[PDB]
């Protein structure tokens, strides 16, 4: 009875055009904030963030005011989308092929007139992901609202705190805060200012996932490449074991294609990672080579160089501990032994460029410390 | 006749906003209850569920009552979306990017007024997909259902029992039940509270797919890489068999990677036993370069450490039952090519051990593994 | 001039929810069929059936009916969705995520009442498929439609025989037929009684494609595998060469798994057959490595079992056709040891070939429609 | 001010419901066209054809008309989607989810009631694709127009010549034209005809992308797979280069599976060729086993069948211009043997070679468009 | 009270079909920009653009002008769609499955008519992608924008100059401008003109990711490829390194696949310069086939011509700086096997300069090789 009475008066003369000021020339005061519930996924490749987002507007309509003595029990009412004034404020940097993905709800208004209006909405945002740490990679990604016709002499847009009360964890991304700000910017179009409030949305990359199926994987895998300087020669597959390795690493690449985005800001620390350890890898089978030459020498070729024969068989020998057609088998003998000699040398070597290059350039990430702490 | 009487009598006054009650004090019982047709894909990448639900929202509206000796033979009406007031009971966890996966459909209502709205829709929601034990895993999947903008003062909503009895199975996953509960919740908006009701659907994977897929096959690709040890030596393809073998194996952890989500709050039982699968192939590898650089091991070059002439020459090599200068030289060879025969055999024996194990203690410290073998196969 | 008259006249006190009956007690007869026009995929992955279909729902509206004298040349009306009261039969078990993928048409009425309503659409509906018996599989596709919210009391549906005369082939799958059925099913929301009308479109897979990209290429590839036993050991390839394509026949696994649902209900004929095959090869490797451990054993190691010196260089021997001094003896020991070697490739040449042709044909032919397929297609 | 009052005066009483004609009993001329601006894809696996076309639909309306002397400069009028009498022309075969795909624009009127209309689309389409002959197919698409609702006798729908003036290049296709046919057939639903406009788009794949991109890279692979009979046998990598090399292969069969539909209706040319490739590199893979199986041939075995002895080192030998005492016999016997494997070689380089030229030449020049093809596209 | 007062005042006969001029003779005038704030995507294979864009349509309404000493404090208004007249510029070609992909907003008017909308939209364009420079490309990207039954006569279209001061850089491509052309068009199903104003993005492709995932891997692994030509031939690896290193180069041609679209116009350099490094690559295995060939001759086969024995064992040899029957048949087996040496090391130097040649040849054969590698390295 009296619902249908309240909702019959609330209706007459009422124009869903109007902004709800009693004096027109002062700005309306519209309360402005979020609940994000979950950042389901962040596709990097297109540079877009896909979030469940309950938005929060409240304001007061001037109108929408009754005595609640006059309409027992009933002390508030809804309207659904095109019959009540609502803020128009979407997201200015939106991804959505529609723009405007809020799911429009009804506004919940009390006997005062303050309106509450809080739409679901999966949001895609056009995020600039700097890339250049992943894995190890703590993003700032930017959700921009404002209200797209209203300036601040007619809404004037407020900020309250975000809320994370009923957030979902991810399971990728730790959600390091969402600090806001209001700001009251200028634009080329318009002469009036437009107020806008900006979430910057801190996430860290969880690391365990990418650490455990790319990094300790290349590292293992690279390592089953340095036993190519441990294979004998005579075994006649040290060049295939080499060879066959590093393209094996070519689908570590692959995958990081797959998934990381084509720009030129930077040079991601995964694909320094995998350029520095696939590059060691192809001089390791350039130096297998020669240890291959050395090995299939002809006797009857050149002679030994006096700078190998000492630089190799004197130096490196003793730093390393290791120590007619029969005088050819002497020789080829010591082009075997020399053989041997190269490879402990760029065993150690390369085992010790392995190292640095692995720690070195992972621990140029600032967020390694934090990651490998609350990762692992 | 009648009908077109009564349909020009019931919209009379009546306005589709206005909760049908007598008492605008008292809250309206709407009793809310799910059907299940058909699970059609749970997408674990994307922490999404979907499903094929046909809701059921059932309420009494006071002002769409008739008498039937009235109006005969209408004994029922039917309204459209827009005409009548109809329950905003959305999904709170939804994935759908319209976020409303319900088609709006008519509300059936009697000369009583008892409404029946049950919308079909092709519901998606974002639910957490406990990957730890994958493929013994039973998925928890909660679907949260309330009145958008009604509180308990407003919209006393009441749960049934869940309808299953058209439930079409689905052939990956056994449904083990979708028990569902009311709750009374406060949010950090409003101070009115809000109920709601959540429906548990709780699914038991059915691994035989993956079973033969993926498992098996790596098992017999790990036996398959554990041939090394039987291949002589002079072969020349100890090494090509192993990397080769390896390689391939990373196959399974691609397809993995490409099923499972980026998640870093567990490791997947999957994944362990794969990881442990490519650990032992690795080792197999590197010990295959051992038994390399003994056999080829130069007769003028470093005498058999006495440990190792011991280790493997006398103790290993009865346990296993096996028993001119360059004769002496071929001599030591031949000596250091039963070190690498005893090394293949000891190493055979031992990663055949190690396979057997790591598989079952992996395989088997899933709870759901007795349950799962014994039934889905 | 008489067209617009009929048209004010017909919405006099018109309502769109009124079901249009004269006597409200008796249910509305509606005419449900369907016209087929192509089946556009069956993404057997998703378990979904994607087709061209036109609905043909016909019934009788009480209210629009005109004499024909009082409105010379007009013949026939039309209205477009939300006008006049139409019947709200849907898709029961449709897996298209708006559940609803008729596309409103406008409805054909005549001078006597009979309105004519044929809306196109792409329609997804959630039909299992069983994949036992892939490639040669016959799929039983149900579409089940029905009003939604009237029951028998109200509308009294009844079926008319499907329309595949304009159905334009696919070029995968034969349409076996389209028999209906009227159903009288109850439900567990409601008391009065739901008719239904269900359309099994009957599918044959024609074979030879999938069959020259999956079937064919296995046998060939796994052929190659079983033909090790012709190269000699001292080629040291061997292990390449069988490992090579055991490990290349894997990637026709990675398509059949693209393909197919991730269902557990029965193990489809094509992975039985290519896991048949796989193993095969894979033993194949296992006996390569015992040839090249024969051959490349010590001579002055173990002497041969006198059980491995019958079975192998006296009975096997005959059934096939086969037949410094230290250094001497140990080659001629070594030397029986790669024709023992050699008669193991022989012995499962001959052996592992049976298999392959047993396992390939035995289980080809117990799929019922093969002989239809073999004869259909090829 | 003269604008204001004739939308206010052209909507007294109208319906967008009622056809414009002055006499009910006349069809309505309906001229329809179209204007094809791109072919932006033709995804031929899914058998739909996507292009960017603009609808061309003039017609006549007897309410629109005013009198231009009365509403000086007002000259022309324009109405929404739902406000005028259109014409309901839908594309019959239409692979789009939604079935119409058309973009509804206004309809710009003029003082004589002539009503043009324009709407933009981006039409799907489920044309059947001729994939015999592909890279070098022609296609001919249909685009099936009609009245969705009425008949001749109400809506005589007339073709006019299509417009291809602004047509944009498409990089993959070469339009060759688009003739039209109005054709009036009758339907097993109903007995008023209906007529219909069907455009045939008949496009000539362009096959340099192809032809680079598969023809020619698997010739080079494949004569990668015939050098195997120029290495030696000692080297002990003929059979990896060779199955490696079939391997290589594999992905090309793995590409056109990709981009080709999986319909039995024929094997498309591409894949006829890849087939006959690699089975030519198989049995070269079966004949390198055959050459190693001489090559490695132990002296006191069997020996040297005459048939051999005369098929490979006389007349074989001699056409192609080649020609510690127990290890000397058995060396000449091994190096006889050896000399075998190089016959083999060179016999089987030359026919091998030659059967990649005839299978090339005659499976490139058996599609009728392929000598225009090859000289418009190279 | 008075934004309520004008909102019923301007409504009052006001028809949103009707265009709004004083003189219906004169055409009215509407001044055109856009706003380009992102370049979302370049997906090429489908040869579409995709863009942030507010574009900016500004005109003046003769029926929405007020007197703001009569509504003290009301100085703008706003519309939504369908309640005023509004100018239908769409966008000729586009490529979106809706076409119009122009999210509906508000108008903002002022007192003296003036009417401002900027409708934000994902831009869908069917633009061709001329791949004929890849990865060192410039792409002129055309959109096309005109009202689309207004002609010349009732809609005099204005161009305004682009505004980028907003935009957000993308990552891969360098907005190098945006010049705008208004032009008059007559089109054959008409006889009233079309003005148009079309805006032509002018793209630049930023190549350190494509220079450092194709172009330096390639020039590497066909680098590891040329390595062939320093292995001995008795490791017997020479063919397996070739042939193995040619299928590793084909992801590359597989990975362009996937990127490049589907035409004919022109071969793109990437593929040229790929082709040209696989012609290099299995020339290369054939000549060490050749090699091995020269390596593997038997003693007692044919003898060397004389061609051979001076070309390879004398000049070559010397340009290089290299220097009983079995006795016999070593020697003439060692003759063969320093021949086979021999061409490995000219080979090396003429690869080398080959591999030297065509990489930096073809690279540089692009106009915008320079501008590249001075602003992208
Ligand atoms: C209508 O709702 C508003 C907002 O929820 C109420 O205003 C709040 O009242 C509480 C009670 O003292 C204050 O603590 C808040 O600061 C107020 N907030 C605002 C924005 O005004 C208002 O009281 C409600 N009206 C009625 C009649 O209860
Ligand atoms: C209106 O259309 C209906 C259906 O097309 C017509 O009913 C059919 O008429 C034919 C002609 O004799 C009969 O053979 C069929 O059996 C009728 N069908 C049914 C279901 O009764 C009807 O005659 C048409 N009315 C007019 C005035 O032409
Ligand atoms: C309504 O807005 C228009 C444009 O925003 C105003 O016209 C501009 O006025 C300024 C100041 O005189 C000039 O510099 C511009 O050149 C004008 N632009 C145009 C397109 O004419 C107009 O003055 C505003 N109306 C009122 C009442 O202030
Ligand atoms: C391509 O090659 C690989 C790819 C991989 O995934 C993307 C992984 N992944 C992996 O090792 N994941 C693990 C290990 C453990 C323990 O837990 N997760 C490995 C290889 Cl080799
Ligand atoms: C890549 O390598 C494999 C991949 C596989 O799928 C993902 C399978 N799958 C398999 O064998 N599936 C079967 C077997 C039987 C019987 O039924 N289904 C095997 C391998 Cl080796
Ligand atoms: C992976 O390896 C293959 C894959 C293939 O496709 C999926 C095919 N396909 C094929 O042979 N298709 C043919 C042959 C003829 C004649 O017609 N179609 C072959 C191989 Cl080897
Ligand atoms: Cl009603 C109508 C009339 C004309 C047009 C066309 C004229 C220009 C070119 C395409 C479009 N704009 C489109 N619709
Ligand atoms: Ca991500």
């Amino acid at each position: 009875e009296f619902q249908r009475k309240l909702y019959k008066e609330l209706v007459k003369n009422y124009n869903p055009l109007e902004r709800p000021v009693a004096n027109d020339s002062q700005p309306l005061t519209v309360y402005f904030s979020l609940s994000l519930l979950q950042i389901m996924d962040v596709d990097e490749k297109n540079q877009v963030l896909t979030t469940n987002i309950w938005l929060q507007m409240s304001w007061t309509d001037h109108y929408l005011q009754w005595n609640v003595s006059e309409y027992p029990g009933v002390k508030t009412v809804r309207f659904p989308d095109g019959q009540i004034w609502k803020p128009d404020i979407l997201l200015y940097n939106s991804a959505d092929e529609r723009f405007d993905a809020t799911f429009h709800t009804n506004v919940l208004v009390n006997s005062s007139g303050h309106c509450q209006y809080l739409p679901p909405g999966i949001f895609k945002s056009s995020c600039y992901i700097d890339v250049r740490w992943f894995p190890f990679d703590v993003q700032h990604c930017k959700l921009k609202f404002g209200s797209w016709s209203y300036g601040g002499w007619s809404l004037d847009l407020q900020m309250q705190e975000a809320d994370i009360s009923g957030y979902i964890p991810n399971g990728e991304w730790d959600l390091v805060g969402i600090p806001g700000k209001r700001s009251e910017r200028f634009y080329e179009c318009c002469k009036e200012p437009y107020p806008d409030v900006t979430f910057t949305v801190t996430m860290r990359r969880r690391t365990l996932y990418y650490g455990l199926n790319l990094l300790i994987p290349c590292v293992l895998i690279s390592a089953l490449a340095l036993l190519v300087f441990l294979l004998p020669a005579d075994s006649g597959e040290k060049i295939s074991l080499g060879i066959t390795v590093l393209l094996s690493l070519t689908v570590f690449m692959l995958l990081v294609a797959e998934i990381m985005p084509a720009t030129s800001d930077s040079v991601p620390l995964i694909a320094q990672y995998f350029a520095s350890t696939m590059i060691i890898v192809g001089l390791s089978v350039v130096v297998t080579v020669i240890v291959l030459q050395y090995h299939h020498h002809d006797p009857d070729g050149g002679k030994m160089p006096k700078w190998t024969r000492v630089i190799l068989l004197n130096w490196c020998a003793w730093f390393l501990r290791m120590k007619c057609q029969d005088e050819s088998e002497a020789v080829c003998s010591e082009w075997k032994f020399a053989a041997c000699v190269v490879d402990r040398l760029c065993l150690m070597a390369f085992s010790v460029f392995t190292i640095i290059c692995t720690i070195g350039i992972l621990m140029s990430a600032p967020n390694f410390v934090e990651a490998v702490s609350k990762d692992f």
